[PDB]
Formats: C-alpha cells, sequence, structure tokens
C-alpha cells in the first residue's frame, strides 16, 4: 500500500510539422526530460500544430487535434493523464470499444476540421512525416496504394488519415497484415469521435 506506484502522464515529445510544403518529424522534449515531464505532469513546453508525437514511460505513437480535442489510442496511453503547463490533465473521453481516447487539445496546438467532402482518396501522415495515400475501402478501413512492411507504420496509431482538402476523416488504429506487409489500415472515422463528442 505505501510503495503503490503512479503511471506517469504521457508526454508531447514533438509535431510531425504540415505547416509549409514539406513535411518534417520535430522532436521538442529528449528521452530524460520526457520520463521527468511524465512522472510530475508539469509540461511548459509550447505546443504548436495539428499531429503531437507523444510517448510514455514505455511506448510513442501520435496524437491528432481535431474540433478541440486531443485524440489518440487507447492501446498507447490507456488511461493516463497528459501532462500540461498546470498539471496532469484528466481524459475526458475514454472508449476501450472504439481504441480511443482524448484529452482537451492543448493550448496552441491547431485542430483539424472533421471531413464532410464523402470522399475516398485519402492522407495517413505518420510520425515519420510521410504521407501515404490510401483508399478508402469501408467505413473504418482502406488500402495503402503502395505496401509497405509494418514497421514503417510502426509508432504511428494515433496519426490522421485527410481527405484531399486536409480534412480529418479518421485516426489511425491498426494495420492489416499478411507476411508482415501493411495492404490496409483500421481507422476510428471521425463521425465515431463527433459522437464521442
Ligand atoms: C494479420 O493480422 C492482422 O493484421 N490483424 C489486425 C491487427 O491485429 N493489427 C495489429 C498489427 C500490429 C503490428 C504493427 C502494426 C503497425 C502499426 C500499427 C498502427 C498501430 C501502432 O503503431 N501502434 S503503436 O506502435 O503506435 C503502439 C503499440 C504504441 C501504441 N496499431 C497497433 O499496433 C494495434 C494495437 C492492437 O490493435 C488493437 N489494440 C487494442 C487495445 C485495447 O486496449 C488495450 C482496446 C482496443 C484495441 N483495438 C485494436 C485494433 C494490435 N494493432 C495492430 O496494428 C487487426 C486490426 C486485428 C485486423
Ligand atoms: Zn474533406
Amino acid at each position: 500500500m505505501a510503495s503503490m506506484k503512479k503511471k506517469g502522464s504521457v508526454v508531447i515529445v514533438g509535431r510531425i510539422n504540415l505547416s509549409g510544403d514539406t513535411a518534417y518529424a520535430q522532436q521538442t522534449r529528449g528521452e530524460e526530460g520526457c520520463q521527468e515531464t511524465s512522472q510530475t505532469g508539469r509540461d511548459k513546453n509550447q505546443v504548436e500544430g495539428e499531429v503531437q508525437i507523444v510517448s510514455t514511460a514505455t511506448q510513442t505513437f501520435l496524437a491528432t487535434s481535431i474540433n478541440g480535442v486531443l485524440w489518440t489510442v487507447y492501446h498507447g496511453a490507456g488511461t493516463r493523464t497528459i501532462a500540461s503547463p498546470k498539471g496532469p490533465v484528466t481524459q475526458m473521453y475514454t472508449n476501450v470499444d472504439k481504441d480511443l481516447v482524448g484529452w482537451q487539445a492543448p493550448q496552441g496546438s491547431r485542430s483539424l476540421t472533421p471531413c464532410t467532402c464523402g470522399s475516398s482518396d485519402l492522407y495517413l501522415v505518420t510520425r515519420h512525416a510521410d504521407v501515404i495515400p490510401v483508399r478508402r475501402r469501408g467505413d473504418s478501413r482502406g488500402s495503402l496504394l503502395s505496401p509497405r512492411p509494418i514497421s514503417y507504420l510502426k509508432g504511428s496509431s494515433g496519426g490522421p488519415l485527410l481527405c484531399p482538402a486536409g480534412h480529418a476523416v479518421g485516426i489511425f488504429r491498426a494495420a492489416v497484415s499478411t507476411r508482415g506487409v501493411a495492404k490496409a489500415v483500421d481507422f476510428i472515422p471521425v463521425e465515431s469521435l463527433e459522437t464521442t463528442m
């Protein structure tokens, strides 16, 4: 009882910069500072952009702001708080059935707008800032136009699928792999987020 520990917070450690003509990853906090920030829950770093790179003590993945909520996957974040300038912030959405969690979007972030285009030509953004064309194949499935080893997609759960106009269509959840090659992806449709809200 006396020695029971607490899990740390999720910490923003970087972002996928989509502000210009060239997408690229940026690191904003190193591993040591990440560990300290996870324990205190106090992160005074400036946040920018729509897609954050996030970490716990044991995992790293992505998180995406849509309509003022920073969304990610439950299999990355669990029920963890997120670190923020004034201390840890509790999830405002948790849905293990959808593999979805969300926190109020951090000050300085920018939010994507949910797609209403009804378009099936999509783009997946990875933690390495690769922009991967994806053809929508169902409510929660899309095929990669150019399949890639699952190694390429690992660590990108929580990232966005976007339409041609840059609206959010979904949150990347899982890869569909045959013999280690991802030919398709599974995503949380933005309509499920909009409902959750
Ligand atoms: C050939 O068989 C297949 O293809 N079968 C497919 C399949 O299992 N794919 C697996 C392949 C795993 C190989 C690597 C794939 C590369 C990237 C991948 C984007 C990521 C990701 O990057 N993660 S990550 O690295 O950031 C990380 C780890 C730090 C966070 N996502 C996952 O890894 C998810 C997690 C779990 O999926 C769910 N876990 C949960 C857990 C919950 O509570 C704990 C609640 C709901 C939930 N819902 C789930 C749907 C398995 N997974 C898959 O992708 C399907 C989806 C079953 C059809
Ligand atoms: Zn759209």
